[PDB]
Formats: structure tokens, sequence, C-alpha cells
């Protein structure tokens, strides 16, 4: 034990107290098919269960049925015999030489707007954002449903795998306190992506803009932009999204209530460098109310 | 095995001729380790050889020693008897209350003039960014360090992942087109971390800055910019920075080409999705060349 060895010699120590560890997860294994019958695309994790290919795959489906931005098609997700879990989609060639912020901004708002439900604010399975899950469970009111499973989950989570009970605390004033940034605008069910960052978005030959990896829900449709910190979108993308879906009233004041969710999503899933970034939204909002 | 079940089942085919598969990798797992003379902080990874984490002290190190922005200081790096490697570092507690970019922007400008080399541009050894290896040989000049060490490696890759000659083609068309975008400027090499987005950046208990995962050389200080589509720097980290460091005739124009290299970097590692980013700025320069 080459730690332990160093540890106990040249770290001045005698004894290992503890020892607490995170990670080690493994990566999707991503494969091009290719059969007489044209290409698919299969991702397989051996250690991971069924519940996380299933979501993306009914995810997908119903960004599909939107007839409005190119997705993959999904074709199967389940179990491996051998242990861990698989999903089937479409193959799609990317790598469009152009590319079009503005067609995505315009693609994604039609998407938005065809999405809708009668069913509330939800989605029809619980998935995951990352590795975490995202709990759907059906609500009429966007103010309780964003409250409750959206920032007060990933707060009680946060309370429990670090003990961080100032952000719980400070958070739950914010989430009782936080009825005054909705301006009083009435709020419809869109079919949100749930994760839209670089990495989940490609260009097709024709230069049109497909959307990967899904975290889905009906939801606010500014929630769309939370992880928009790491998407690289200009003026022409929000103007021409803005065409489609108007900006409501305290668009601006609400921005960083969205990122919130993915900053202490990232907190949760990737540790406390993440803290101070969601710690610093809260108090802000707790200032400005 | 439902996947080749399902592709002759419902996918119509008969026979499978080949399959292309990237990804499947297991993530560090990352650990604290108490003793009774303090803390360690230990990353492992069972799958890989020392090379990447041995990179990673060294860069550490070089860091350290400038005595300007706070890294942790590294003890130890090698392999696991068992296989794999491990790397040894001091803890540090993160979490800082509001976080600090001025202050981010100060510390690192301070970095890029305290880091100094005799030796020109490049590193002591060759290390990676991310898991692709990053070429090192030192170079006097840095219109051919930055053309045939950075870019020019990168579009070789992707010219024999992909097949992508068009961007292989383009490429060495911009690389030897490249000089005009220095204005005759005179570059003096500085410590560069090498990969500075937010997953690398972090706050401690005084609210200062800490930087993580090296990927270190000797370059154009601009390029430590390259990575800030997924950055979040502020207004306030830029008006810090160019405080320290005076700005350079170019600065502006020159802000794409190294973007460029890091979307050469992601297309190589997580697909063709990020193709259309790198061949759209690589078309706006010969454009405007
Ligand atoms: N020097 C350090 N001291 C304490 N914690 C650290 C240190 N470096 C990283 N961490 C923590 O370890 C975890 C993962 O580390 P990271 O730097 O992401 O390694 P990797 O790039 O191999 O995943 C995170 O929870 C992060 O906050
Ligand atoms: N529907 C698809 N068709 C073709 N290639 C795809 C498709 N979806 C993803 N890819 C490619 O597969 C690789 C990994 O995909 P990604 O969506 O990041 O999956 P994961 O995040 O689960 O690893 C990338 O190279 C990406 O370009
Ligand atoms: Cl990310
Ligand atoms: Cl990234």
């Amino acid at each position: 034990d080459p730690i332990r060895e160093w540890i106990l010699t040249e770290g001045k120590a005698t004894q290992i107290t503890k020892i607490g560890s995170v990670g080690g997860g493994c990566i999707n294994l991503a494969s091009h098919y290719q059969t007489d019958a044209g290409s698919f695309f299969v991702k397989t994790n051996r250690s991971i269960g069924p519940a996380m290919f299933e979501g993306e795959a009914l995810g997908l489906e119903a960004m599909y049925e939107t007839r409005t931005i190119r997705v993959p098609n999904p074709h199967k997700a389940g179990e491996l015999p051998t242990g861990g879990s698989y999903i089937i989609m479409e193959f799609i060639d990317f790598g469009g030489s152009r590319g079009n912020q503005a067609e995505l901004g315009r693609k994604l708002a039609e998407m938005h707007k065809a999405g809708k439900t009668s069913k509330g604010f939800g989605f029809e399975v619980d998935n995951t954002i990352g590795s975490t899950p995202q709990i759907n469970t059906w609500s009429s009111d966007w103010i309780e449903f964003y409250g409750e499973k959206r920032l007060g989950y990933q707060l009680k989570l946060a309370r429990d795998q670090y003990g961080d009970s100032a952000i719980y605390q400070k958070g739950h004033t914010l989430i009782q306190n936080m009825a005054p940034l909705f301006e009083n605008v009435v709020i419809e069910p869109c079919l949100l992506h749930g994760d839209l960052w670089s990495g989940n978005i490609a260009y097709d030959k024709n230069n049109e803009p497909v959307i990967l990896d899904p975290a889905c829900y009906y939801g606010h449709n500014e929630a769309d932009f939370g992880m928009s910190w790491c998407a690289g979108f200009g003026e022409s993308f929000y103007n021409a999204y803005f065409k489609v879906m108007p900006k409501q009233a305290g668009y601006e004041k609400r921005r960083d209530l969205y990122l919130l969710y993915h900053y202490l999503n990232h907190y949760n899933l990737f540790g406390s460098g993440y803290r101070s970034s969601a710690m610093s939204i809260i108090d802000d909002y707790l200032r400005m109310l």
C-alpha cells in the first residue's frame, strides 16, 4: 500500500483514523453498430441499473413527438443479462460545419411551445440530472414544484452529504420568500430538455440542431437556461428564442434562480468547489428580498 | 444479448459488419484521509498508468513555487502495485461563502507574471489535457510551438480518429497563414494553468481562489482563457487581470484561436458534436485572412 506507506513515513503520521471516498464510477460505452441495414447508436454501462437509460429513452421519445427540434429516435432501453443497462437509438451523423445559434433558439422555443400536458408540472417517470435523481411527481403550482422538488430536494441532499446545514437553512428562507420573483405571471407547463449545455448539442449534415442526453420534464420554459454558464448562448440565440416565446416580466431577475438548481447539483455531484457559486446566489436573493 | 437481438428482431438487419466504441473508462476515486498528523487528499485510478498523475504533480509544484495563487501542495504520485496510479496532495477545505472573482483574476495574472523560464515555450515533461497527450517540447518561437504542438497535433489526431481530412486541410491552411493574427508582438513565456474552467476553480475559508488539475506549460498568457466558454468569468475577472498584466495588440482578434485548441481537444475526446464549433472558428479566420 504505497499510499499508506507514504503517509506513515513521510507524511509524519502513525495512524490513519478515517477514509472517505467519492467518485470512481464508470463512464458509458458509446458504440456505432454497422449493419447491412444502416447504422444504430448504442450506449452500455455495466455498473448502472436500467432506470437511467429508461428515463433517457422516454425523454427522447417525448421531445421526438413534438416534431420540432431534431432528436435521435429512441428504439429500446433495458437491462443487460450480464449486468448493467443499455439503450439503442437512431444513429445521426454530426458535424455540420456552419452551425446555427439562431436556429437552435428558434427550434428550442418551438419545442417548449408545442410540448404540452394536462397533468401540470412534472413528468410521467422520475429520471436523473447527471446521476442525481430528479423527482417528477405531478404538481399544479410551479412555485410549489420548483421550491420542493427542485431546490428543496437538492438542499436536503447537500445537508445529508456534507452536513451543510447553513445552505439548507438559508436556502429554505429563499424558498419561503420566493413568490415576489415571479411577479404574478401565469406559467404554462412546457416540455423542457432539462440539461442543455454544449456537450448535449450538435449539428447534422443540413446544419440543423440536434439535442441529446435529456433530463426532461414539464416546467417553466425559462428553467431550460439553467445550464447556460457552459453553453455559449449568444444574442442571436435569445432573440430567435424570444421571437417564438416572448420574454416575461422578471425574466432577468429569475435567471440566477434557475442556475441555482444546477449549481446545487454540481456541488452535490462534484464537490464543495461549487458551494460558493450556489451560496453567492442564495445570499443575493435574500438581500434583494 | 438484447442489442444484437433487437438489431435483428426490429432492426431488420442480417449482418453486423463492425462495432466502433469510445468511452467506457472509469473516473478517479477521490479520498479524504484523516490521520493523527492532519488530513491528506488522495486520488486513485486502477485502470491508468502513472503518467497523468505525475504530470499533475509537476504542474502543481510549478504553480505552487510561484507563491501567488493558492494551489494544493503536491506530495507524491506513482503507480499502484495492484495496477493503476495515485497522487497524494494537501487537503484544503473548500466552501467559500461569497466566492471572489476579482481576486481570481488578480492572482492568476500574478502567476503569469511570476512564472518564468529560460528554456522557451514548453515544459519539463509532456503531460495531458484531459486524457489527451500534451506535447511540451521546448521551442523558442511561439507561433511555431502553438501551430505544431497544439493546433497541429490536435488536427492530426482528428484526421486519424474520424477520417476528417477536411478539418485537417483547412486547419493547416490556417496554421500556415497564422502570423498576421500576432501583429508582430513579442511574446514572453508565462506559466499557464492550461485547463482553467469552473470544475478546476474553488474557494477556501478566506474566500481566496484555489486552482486544481493543471495541464501546465510555458506559453502565451492569453492562451489561459481558452476554456472561458465553460468558466463563468465575470467582468470583474478581466478588470482585475488587466490591472496586473498589460493587454497586447490583437488580444480580441486572437481569442477564438485559443478557444480552438480546446474545441479540437473536446472534439477528439467527446465526439463530433464539437466539430462544428472548431470548423466555424477555422472558417472565420480563413475569411478574415
Ligand atoms: N486538494 C484538495 N483538497 C480537498 N478536496 C479536493 C482537493 N482536490 C479535489 N478535491 C475534491 O475532490 C473531488 C474530486 O476532485 P477533482 O479535482 O474533480 O479530481 P478529478 O479531476 O480526478 O475528478 C471533489 O469533491 C473536490 O472538491
Ligand atoms: N444519436 C447519436 N448518433 C450518433 N452519435 C451519437 C449519438 N448520441 C451520441 N453520440 C456520440 O456518442 C458519444 C457519446 O455520446 P454522449 O451523448 O456524450 O453519451 P454519454 O453522455 O452517455 O456518454 C459522442 O461521441 C457523441 O458524438
Ligand atoms: Cl459540466
Ligand atoms: Cl467541460
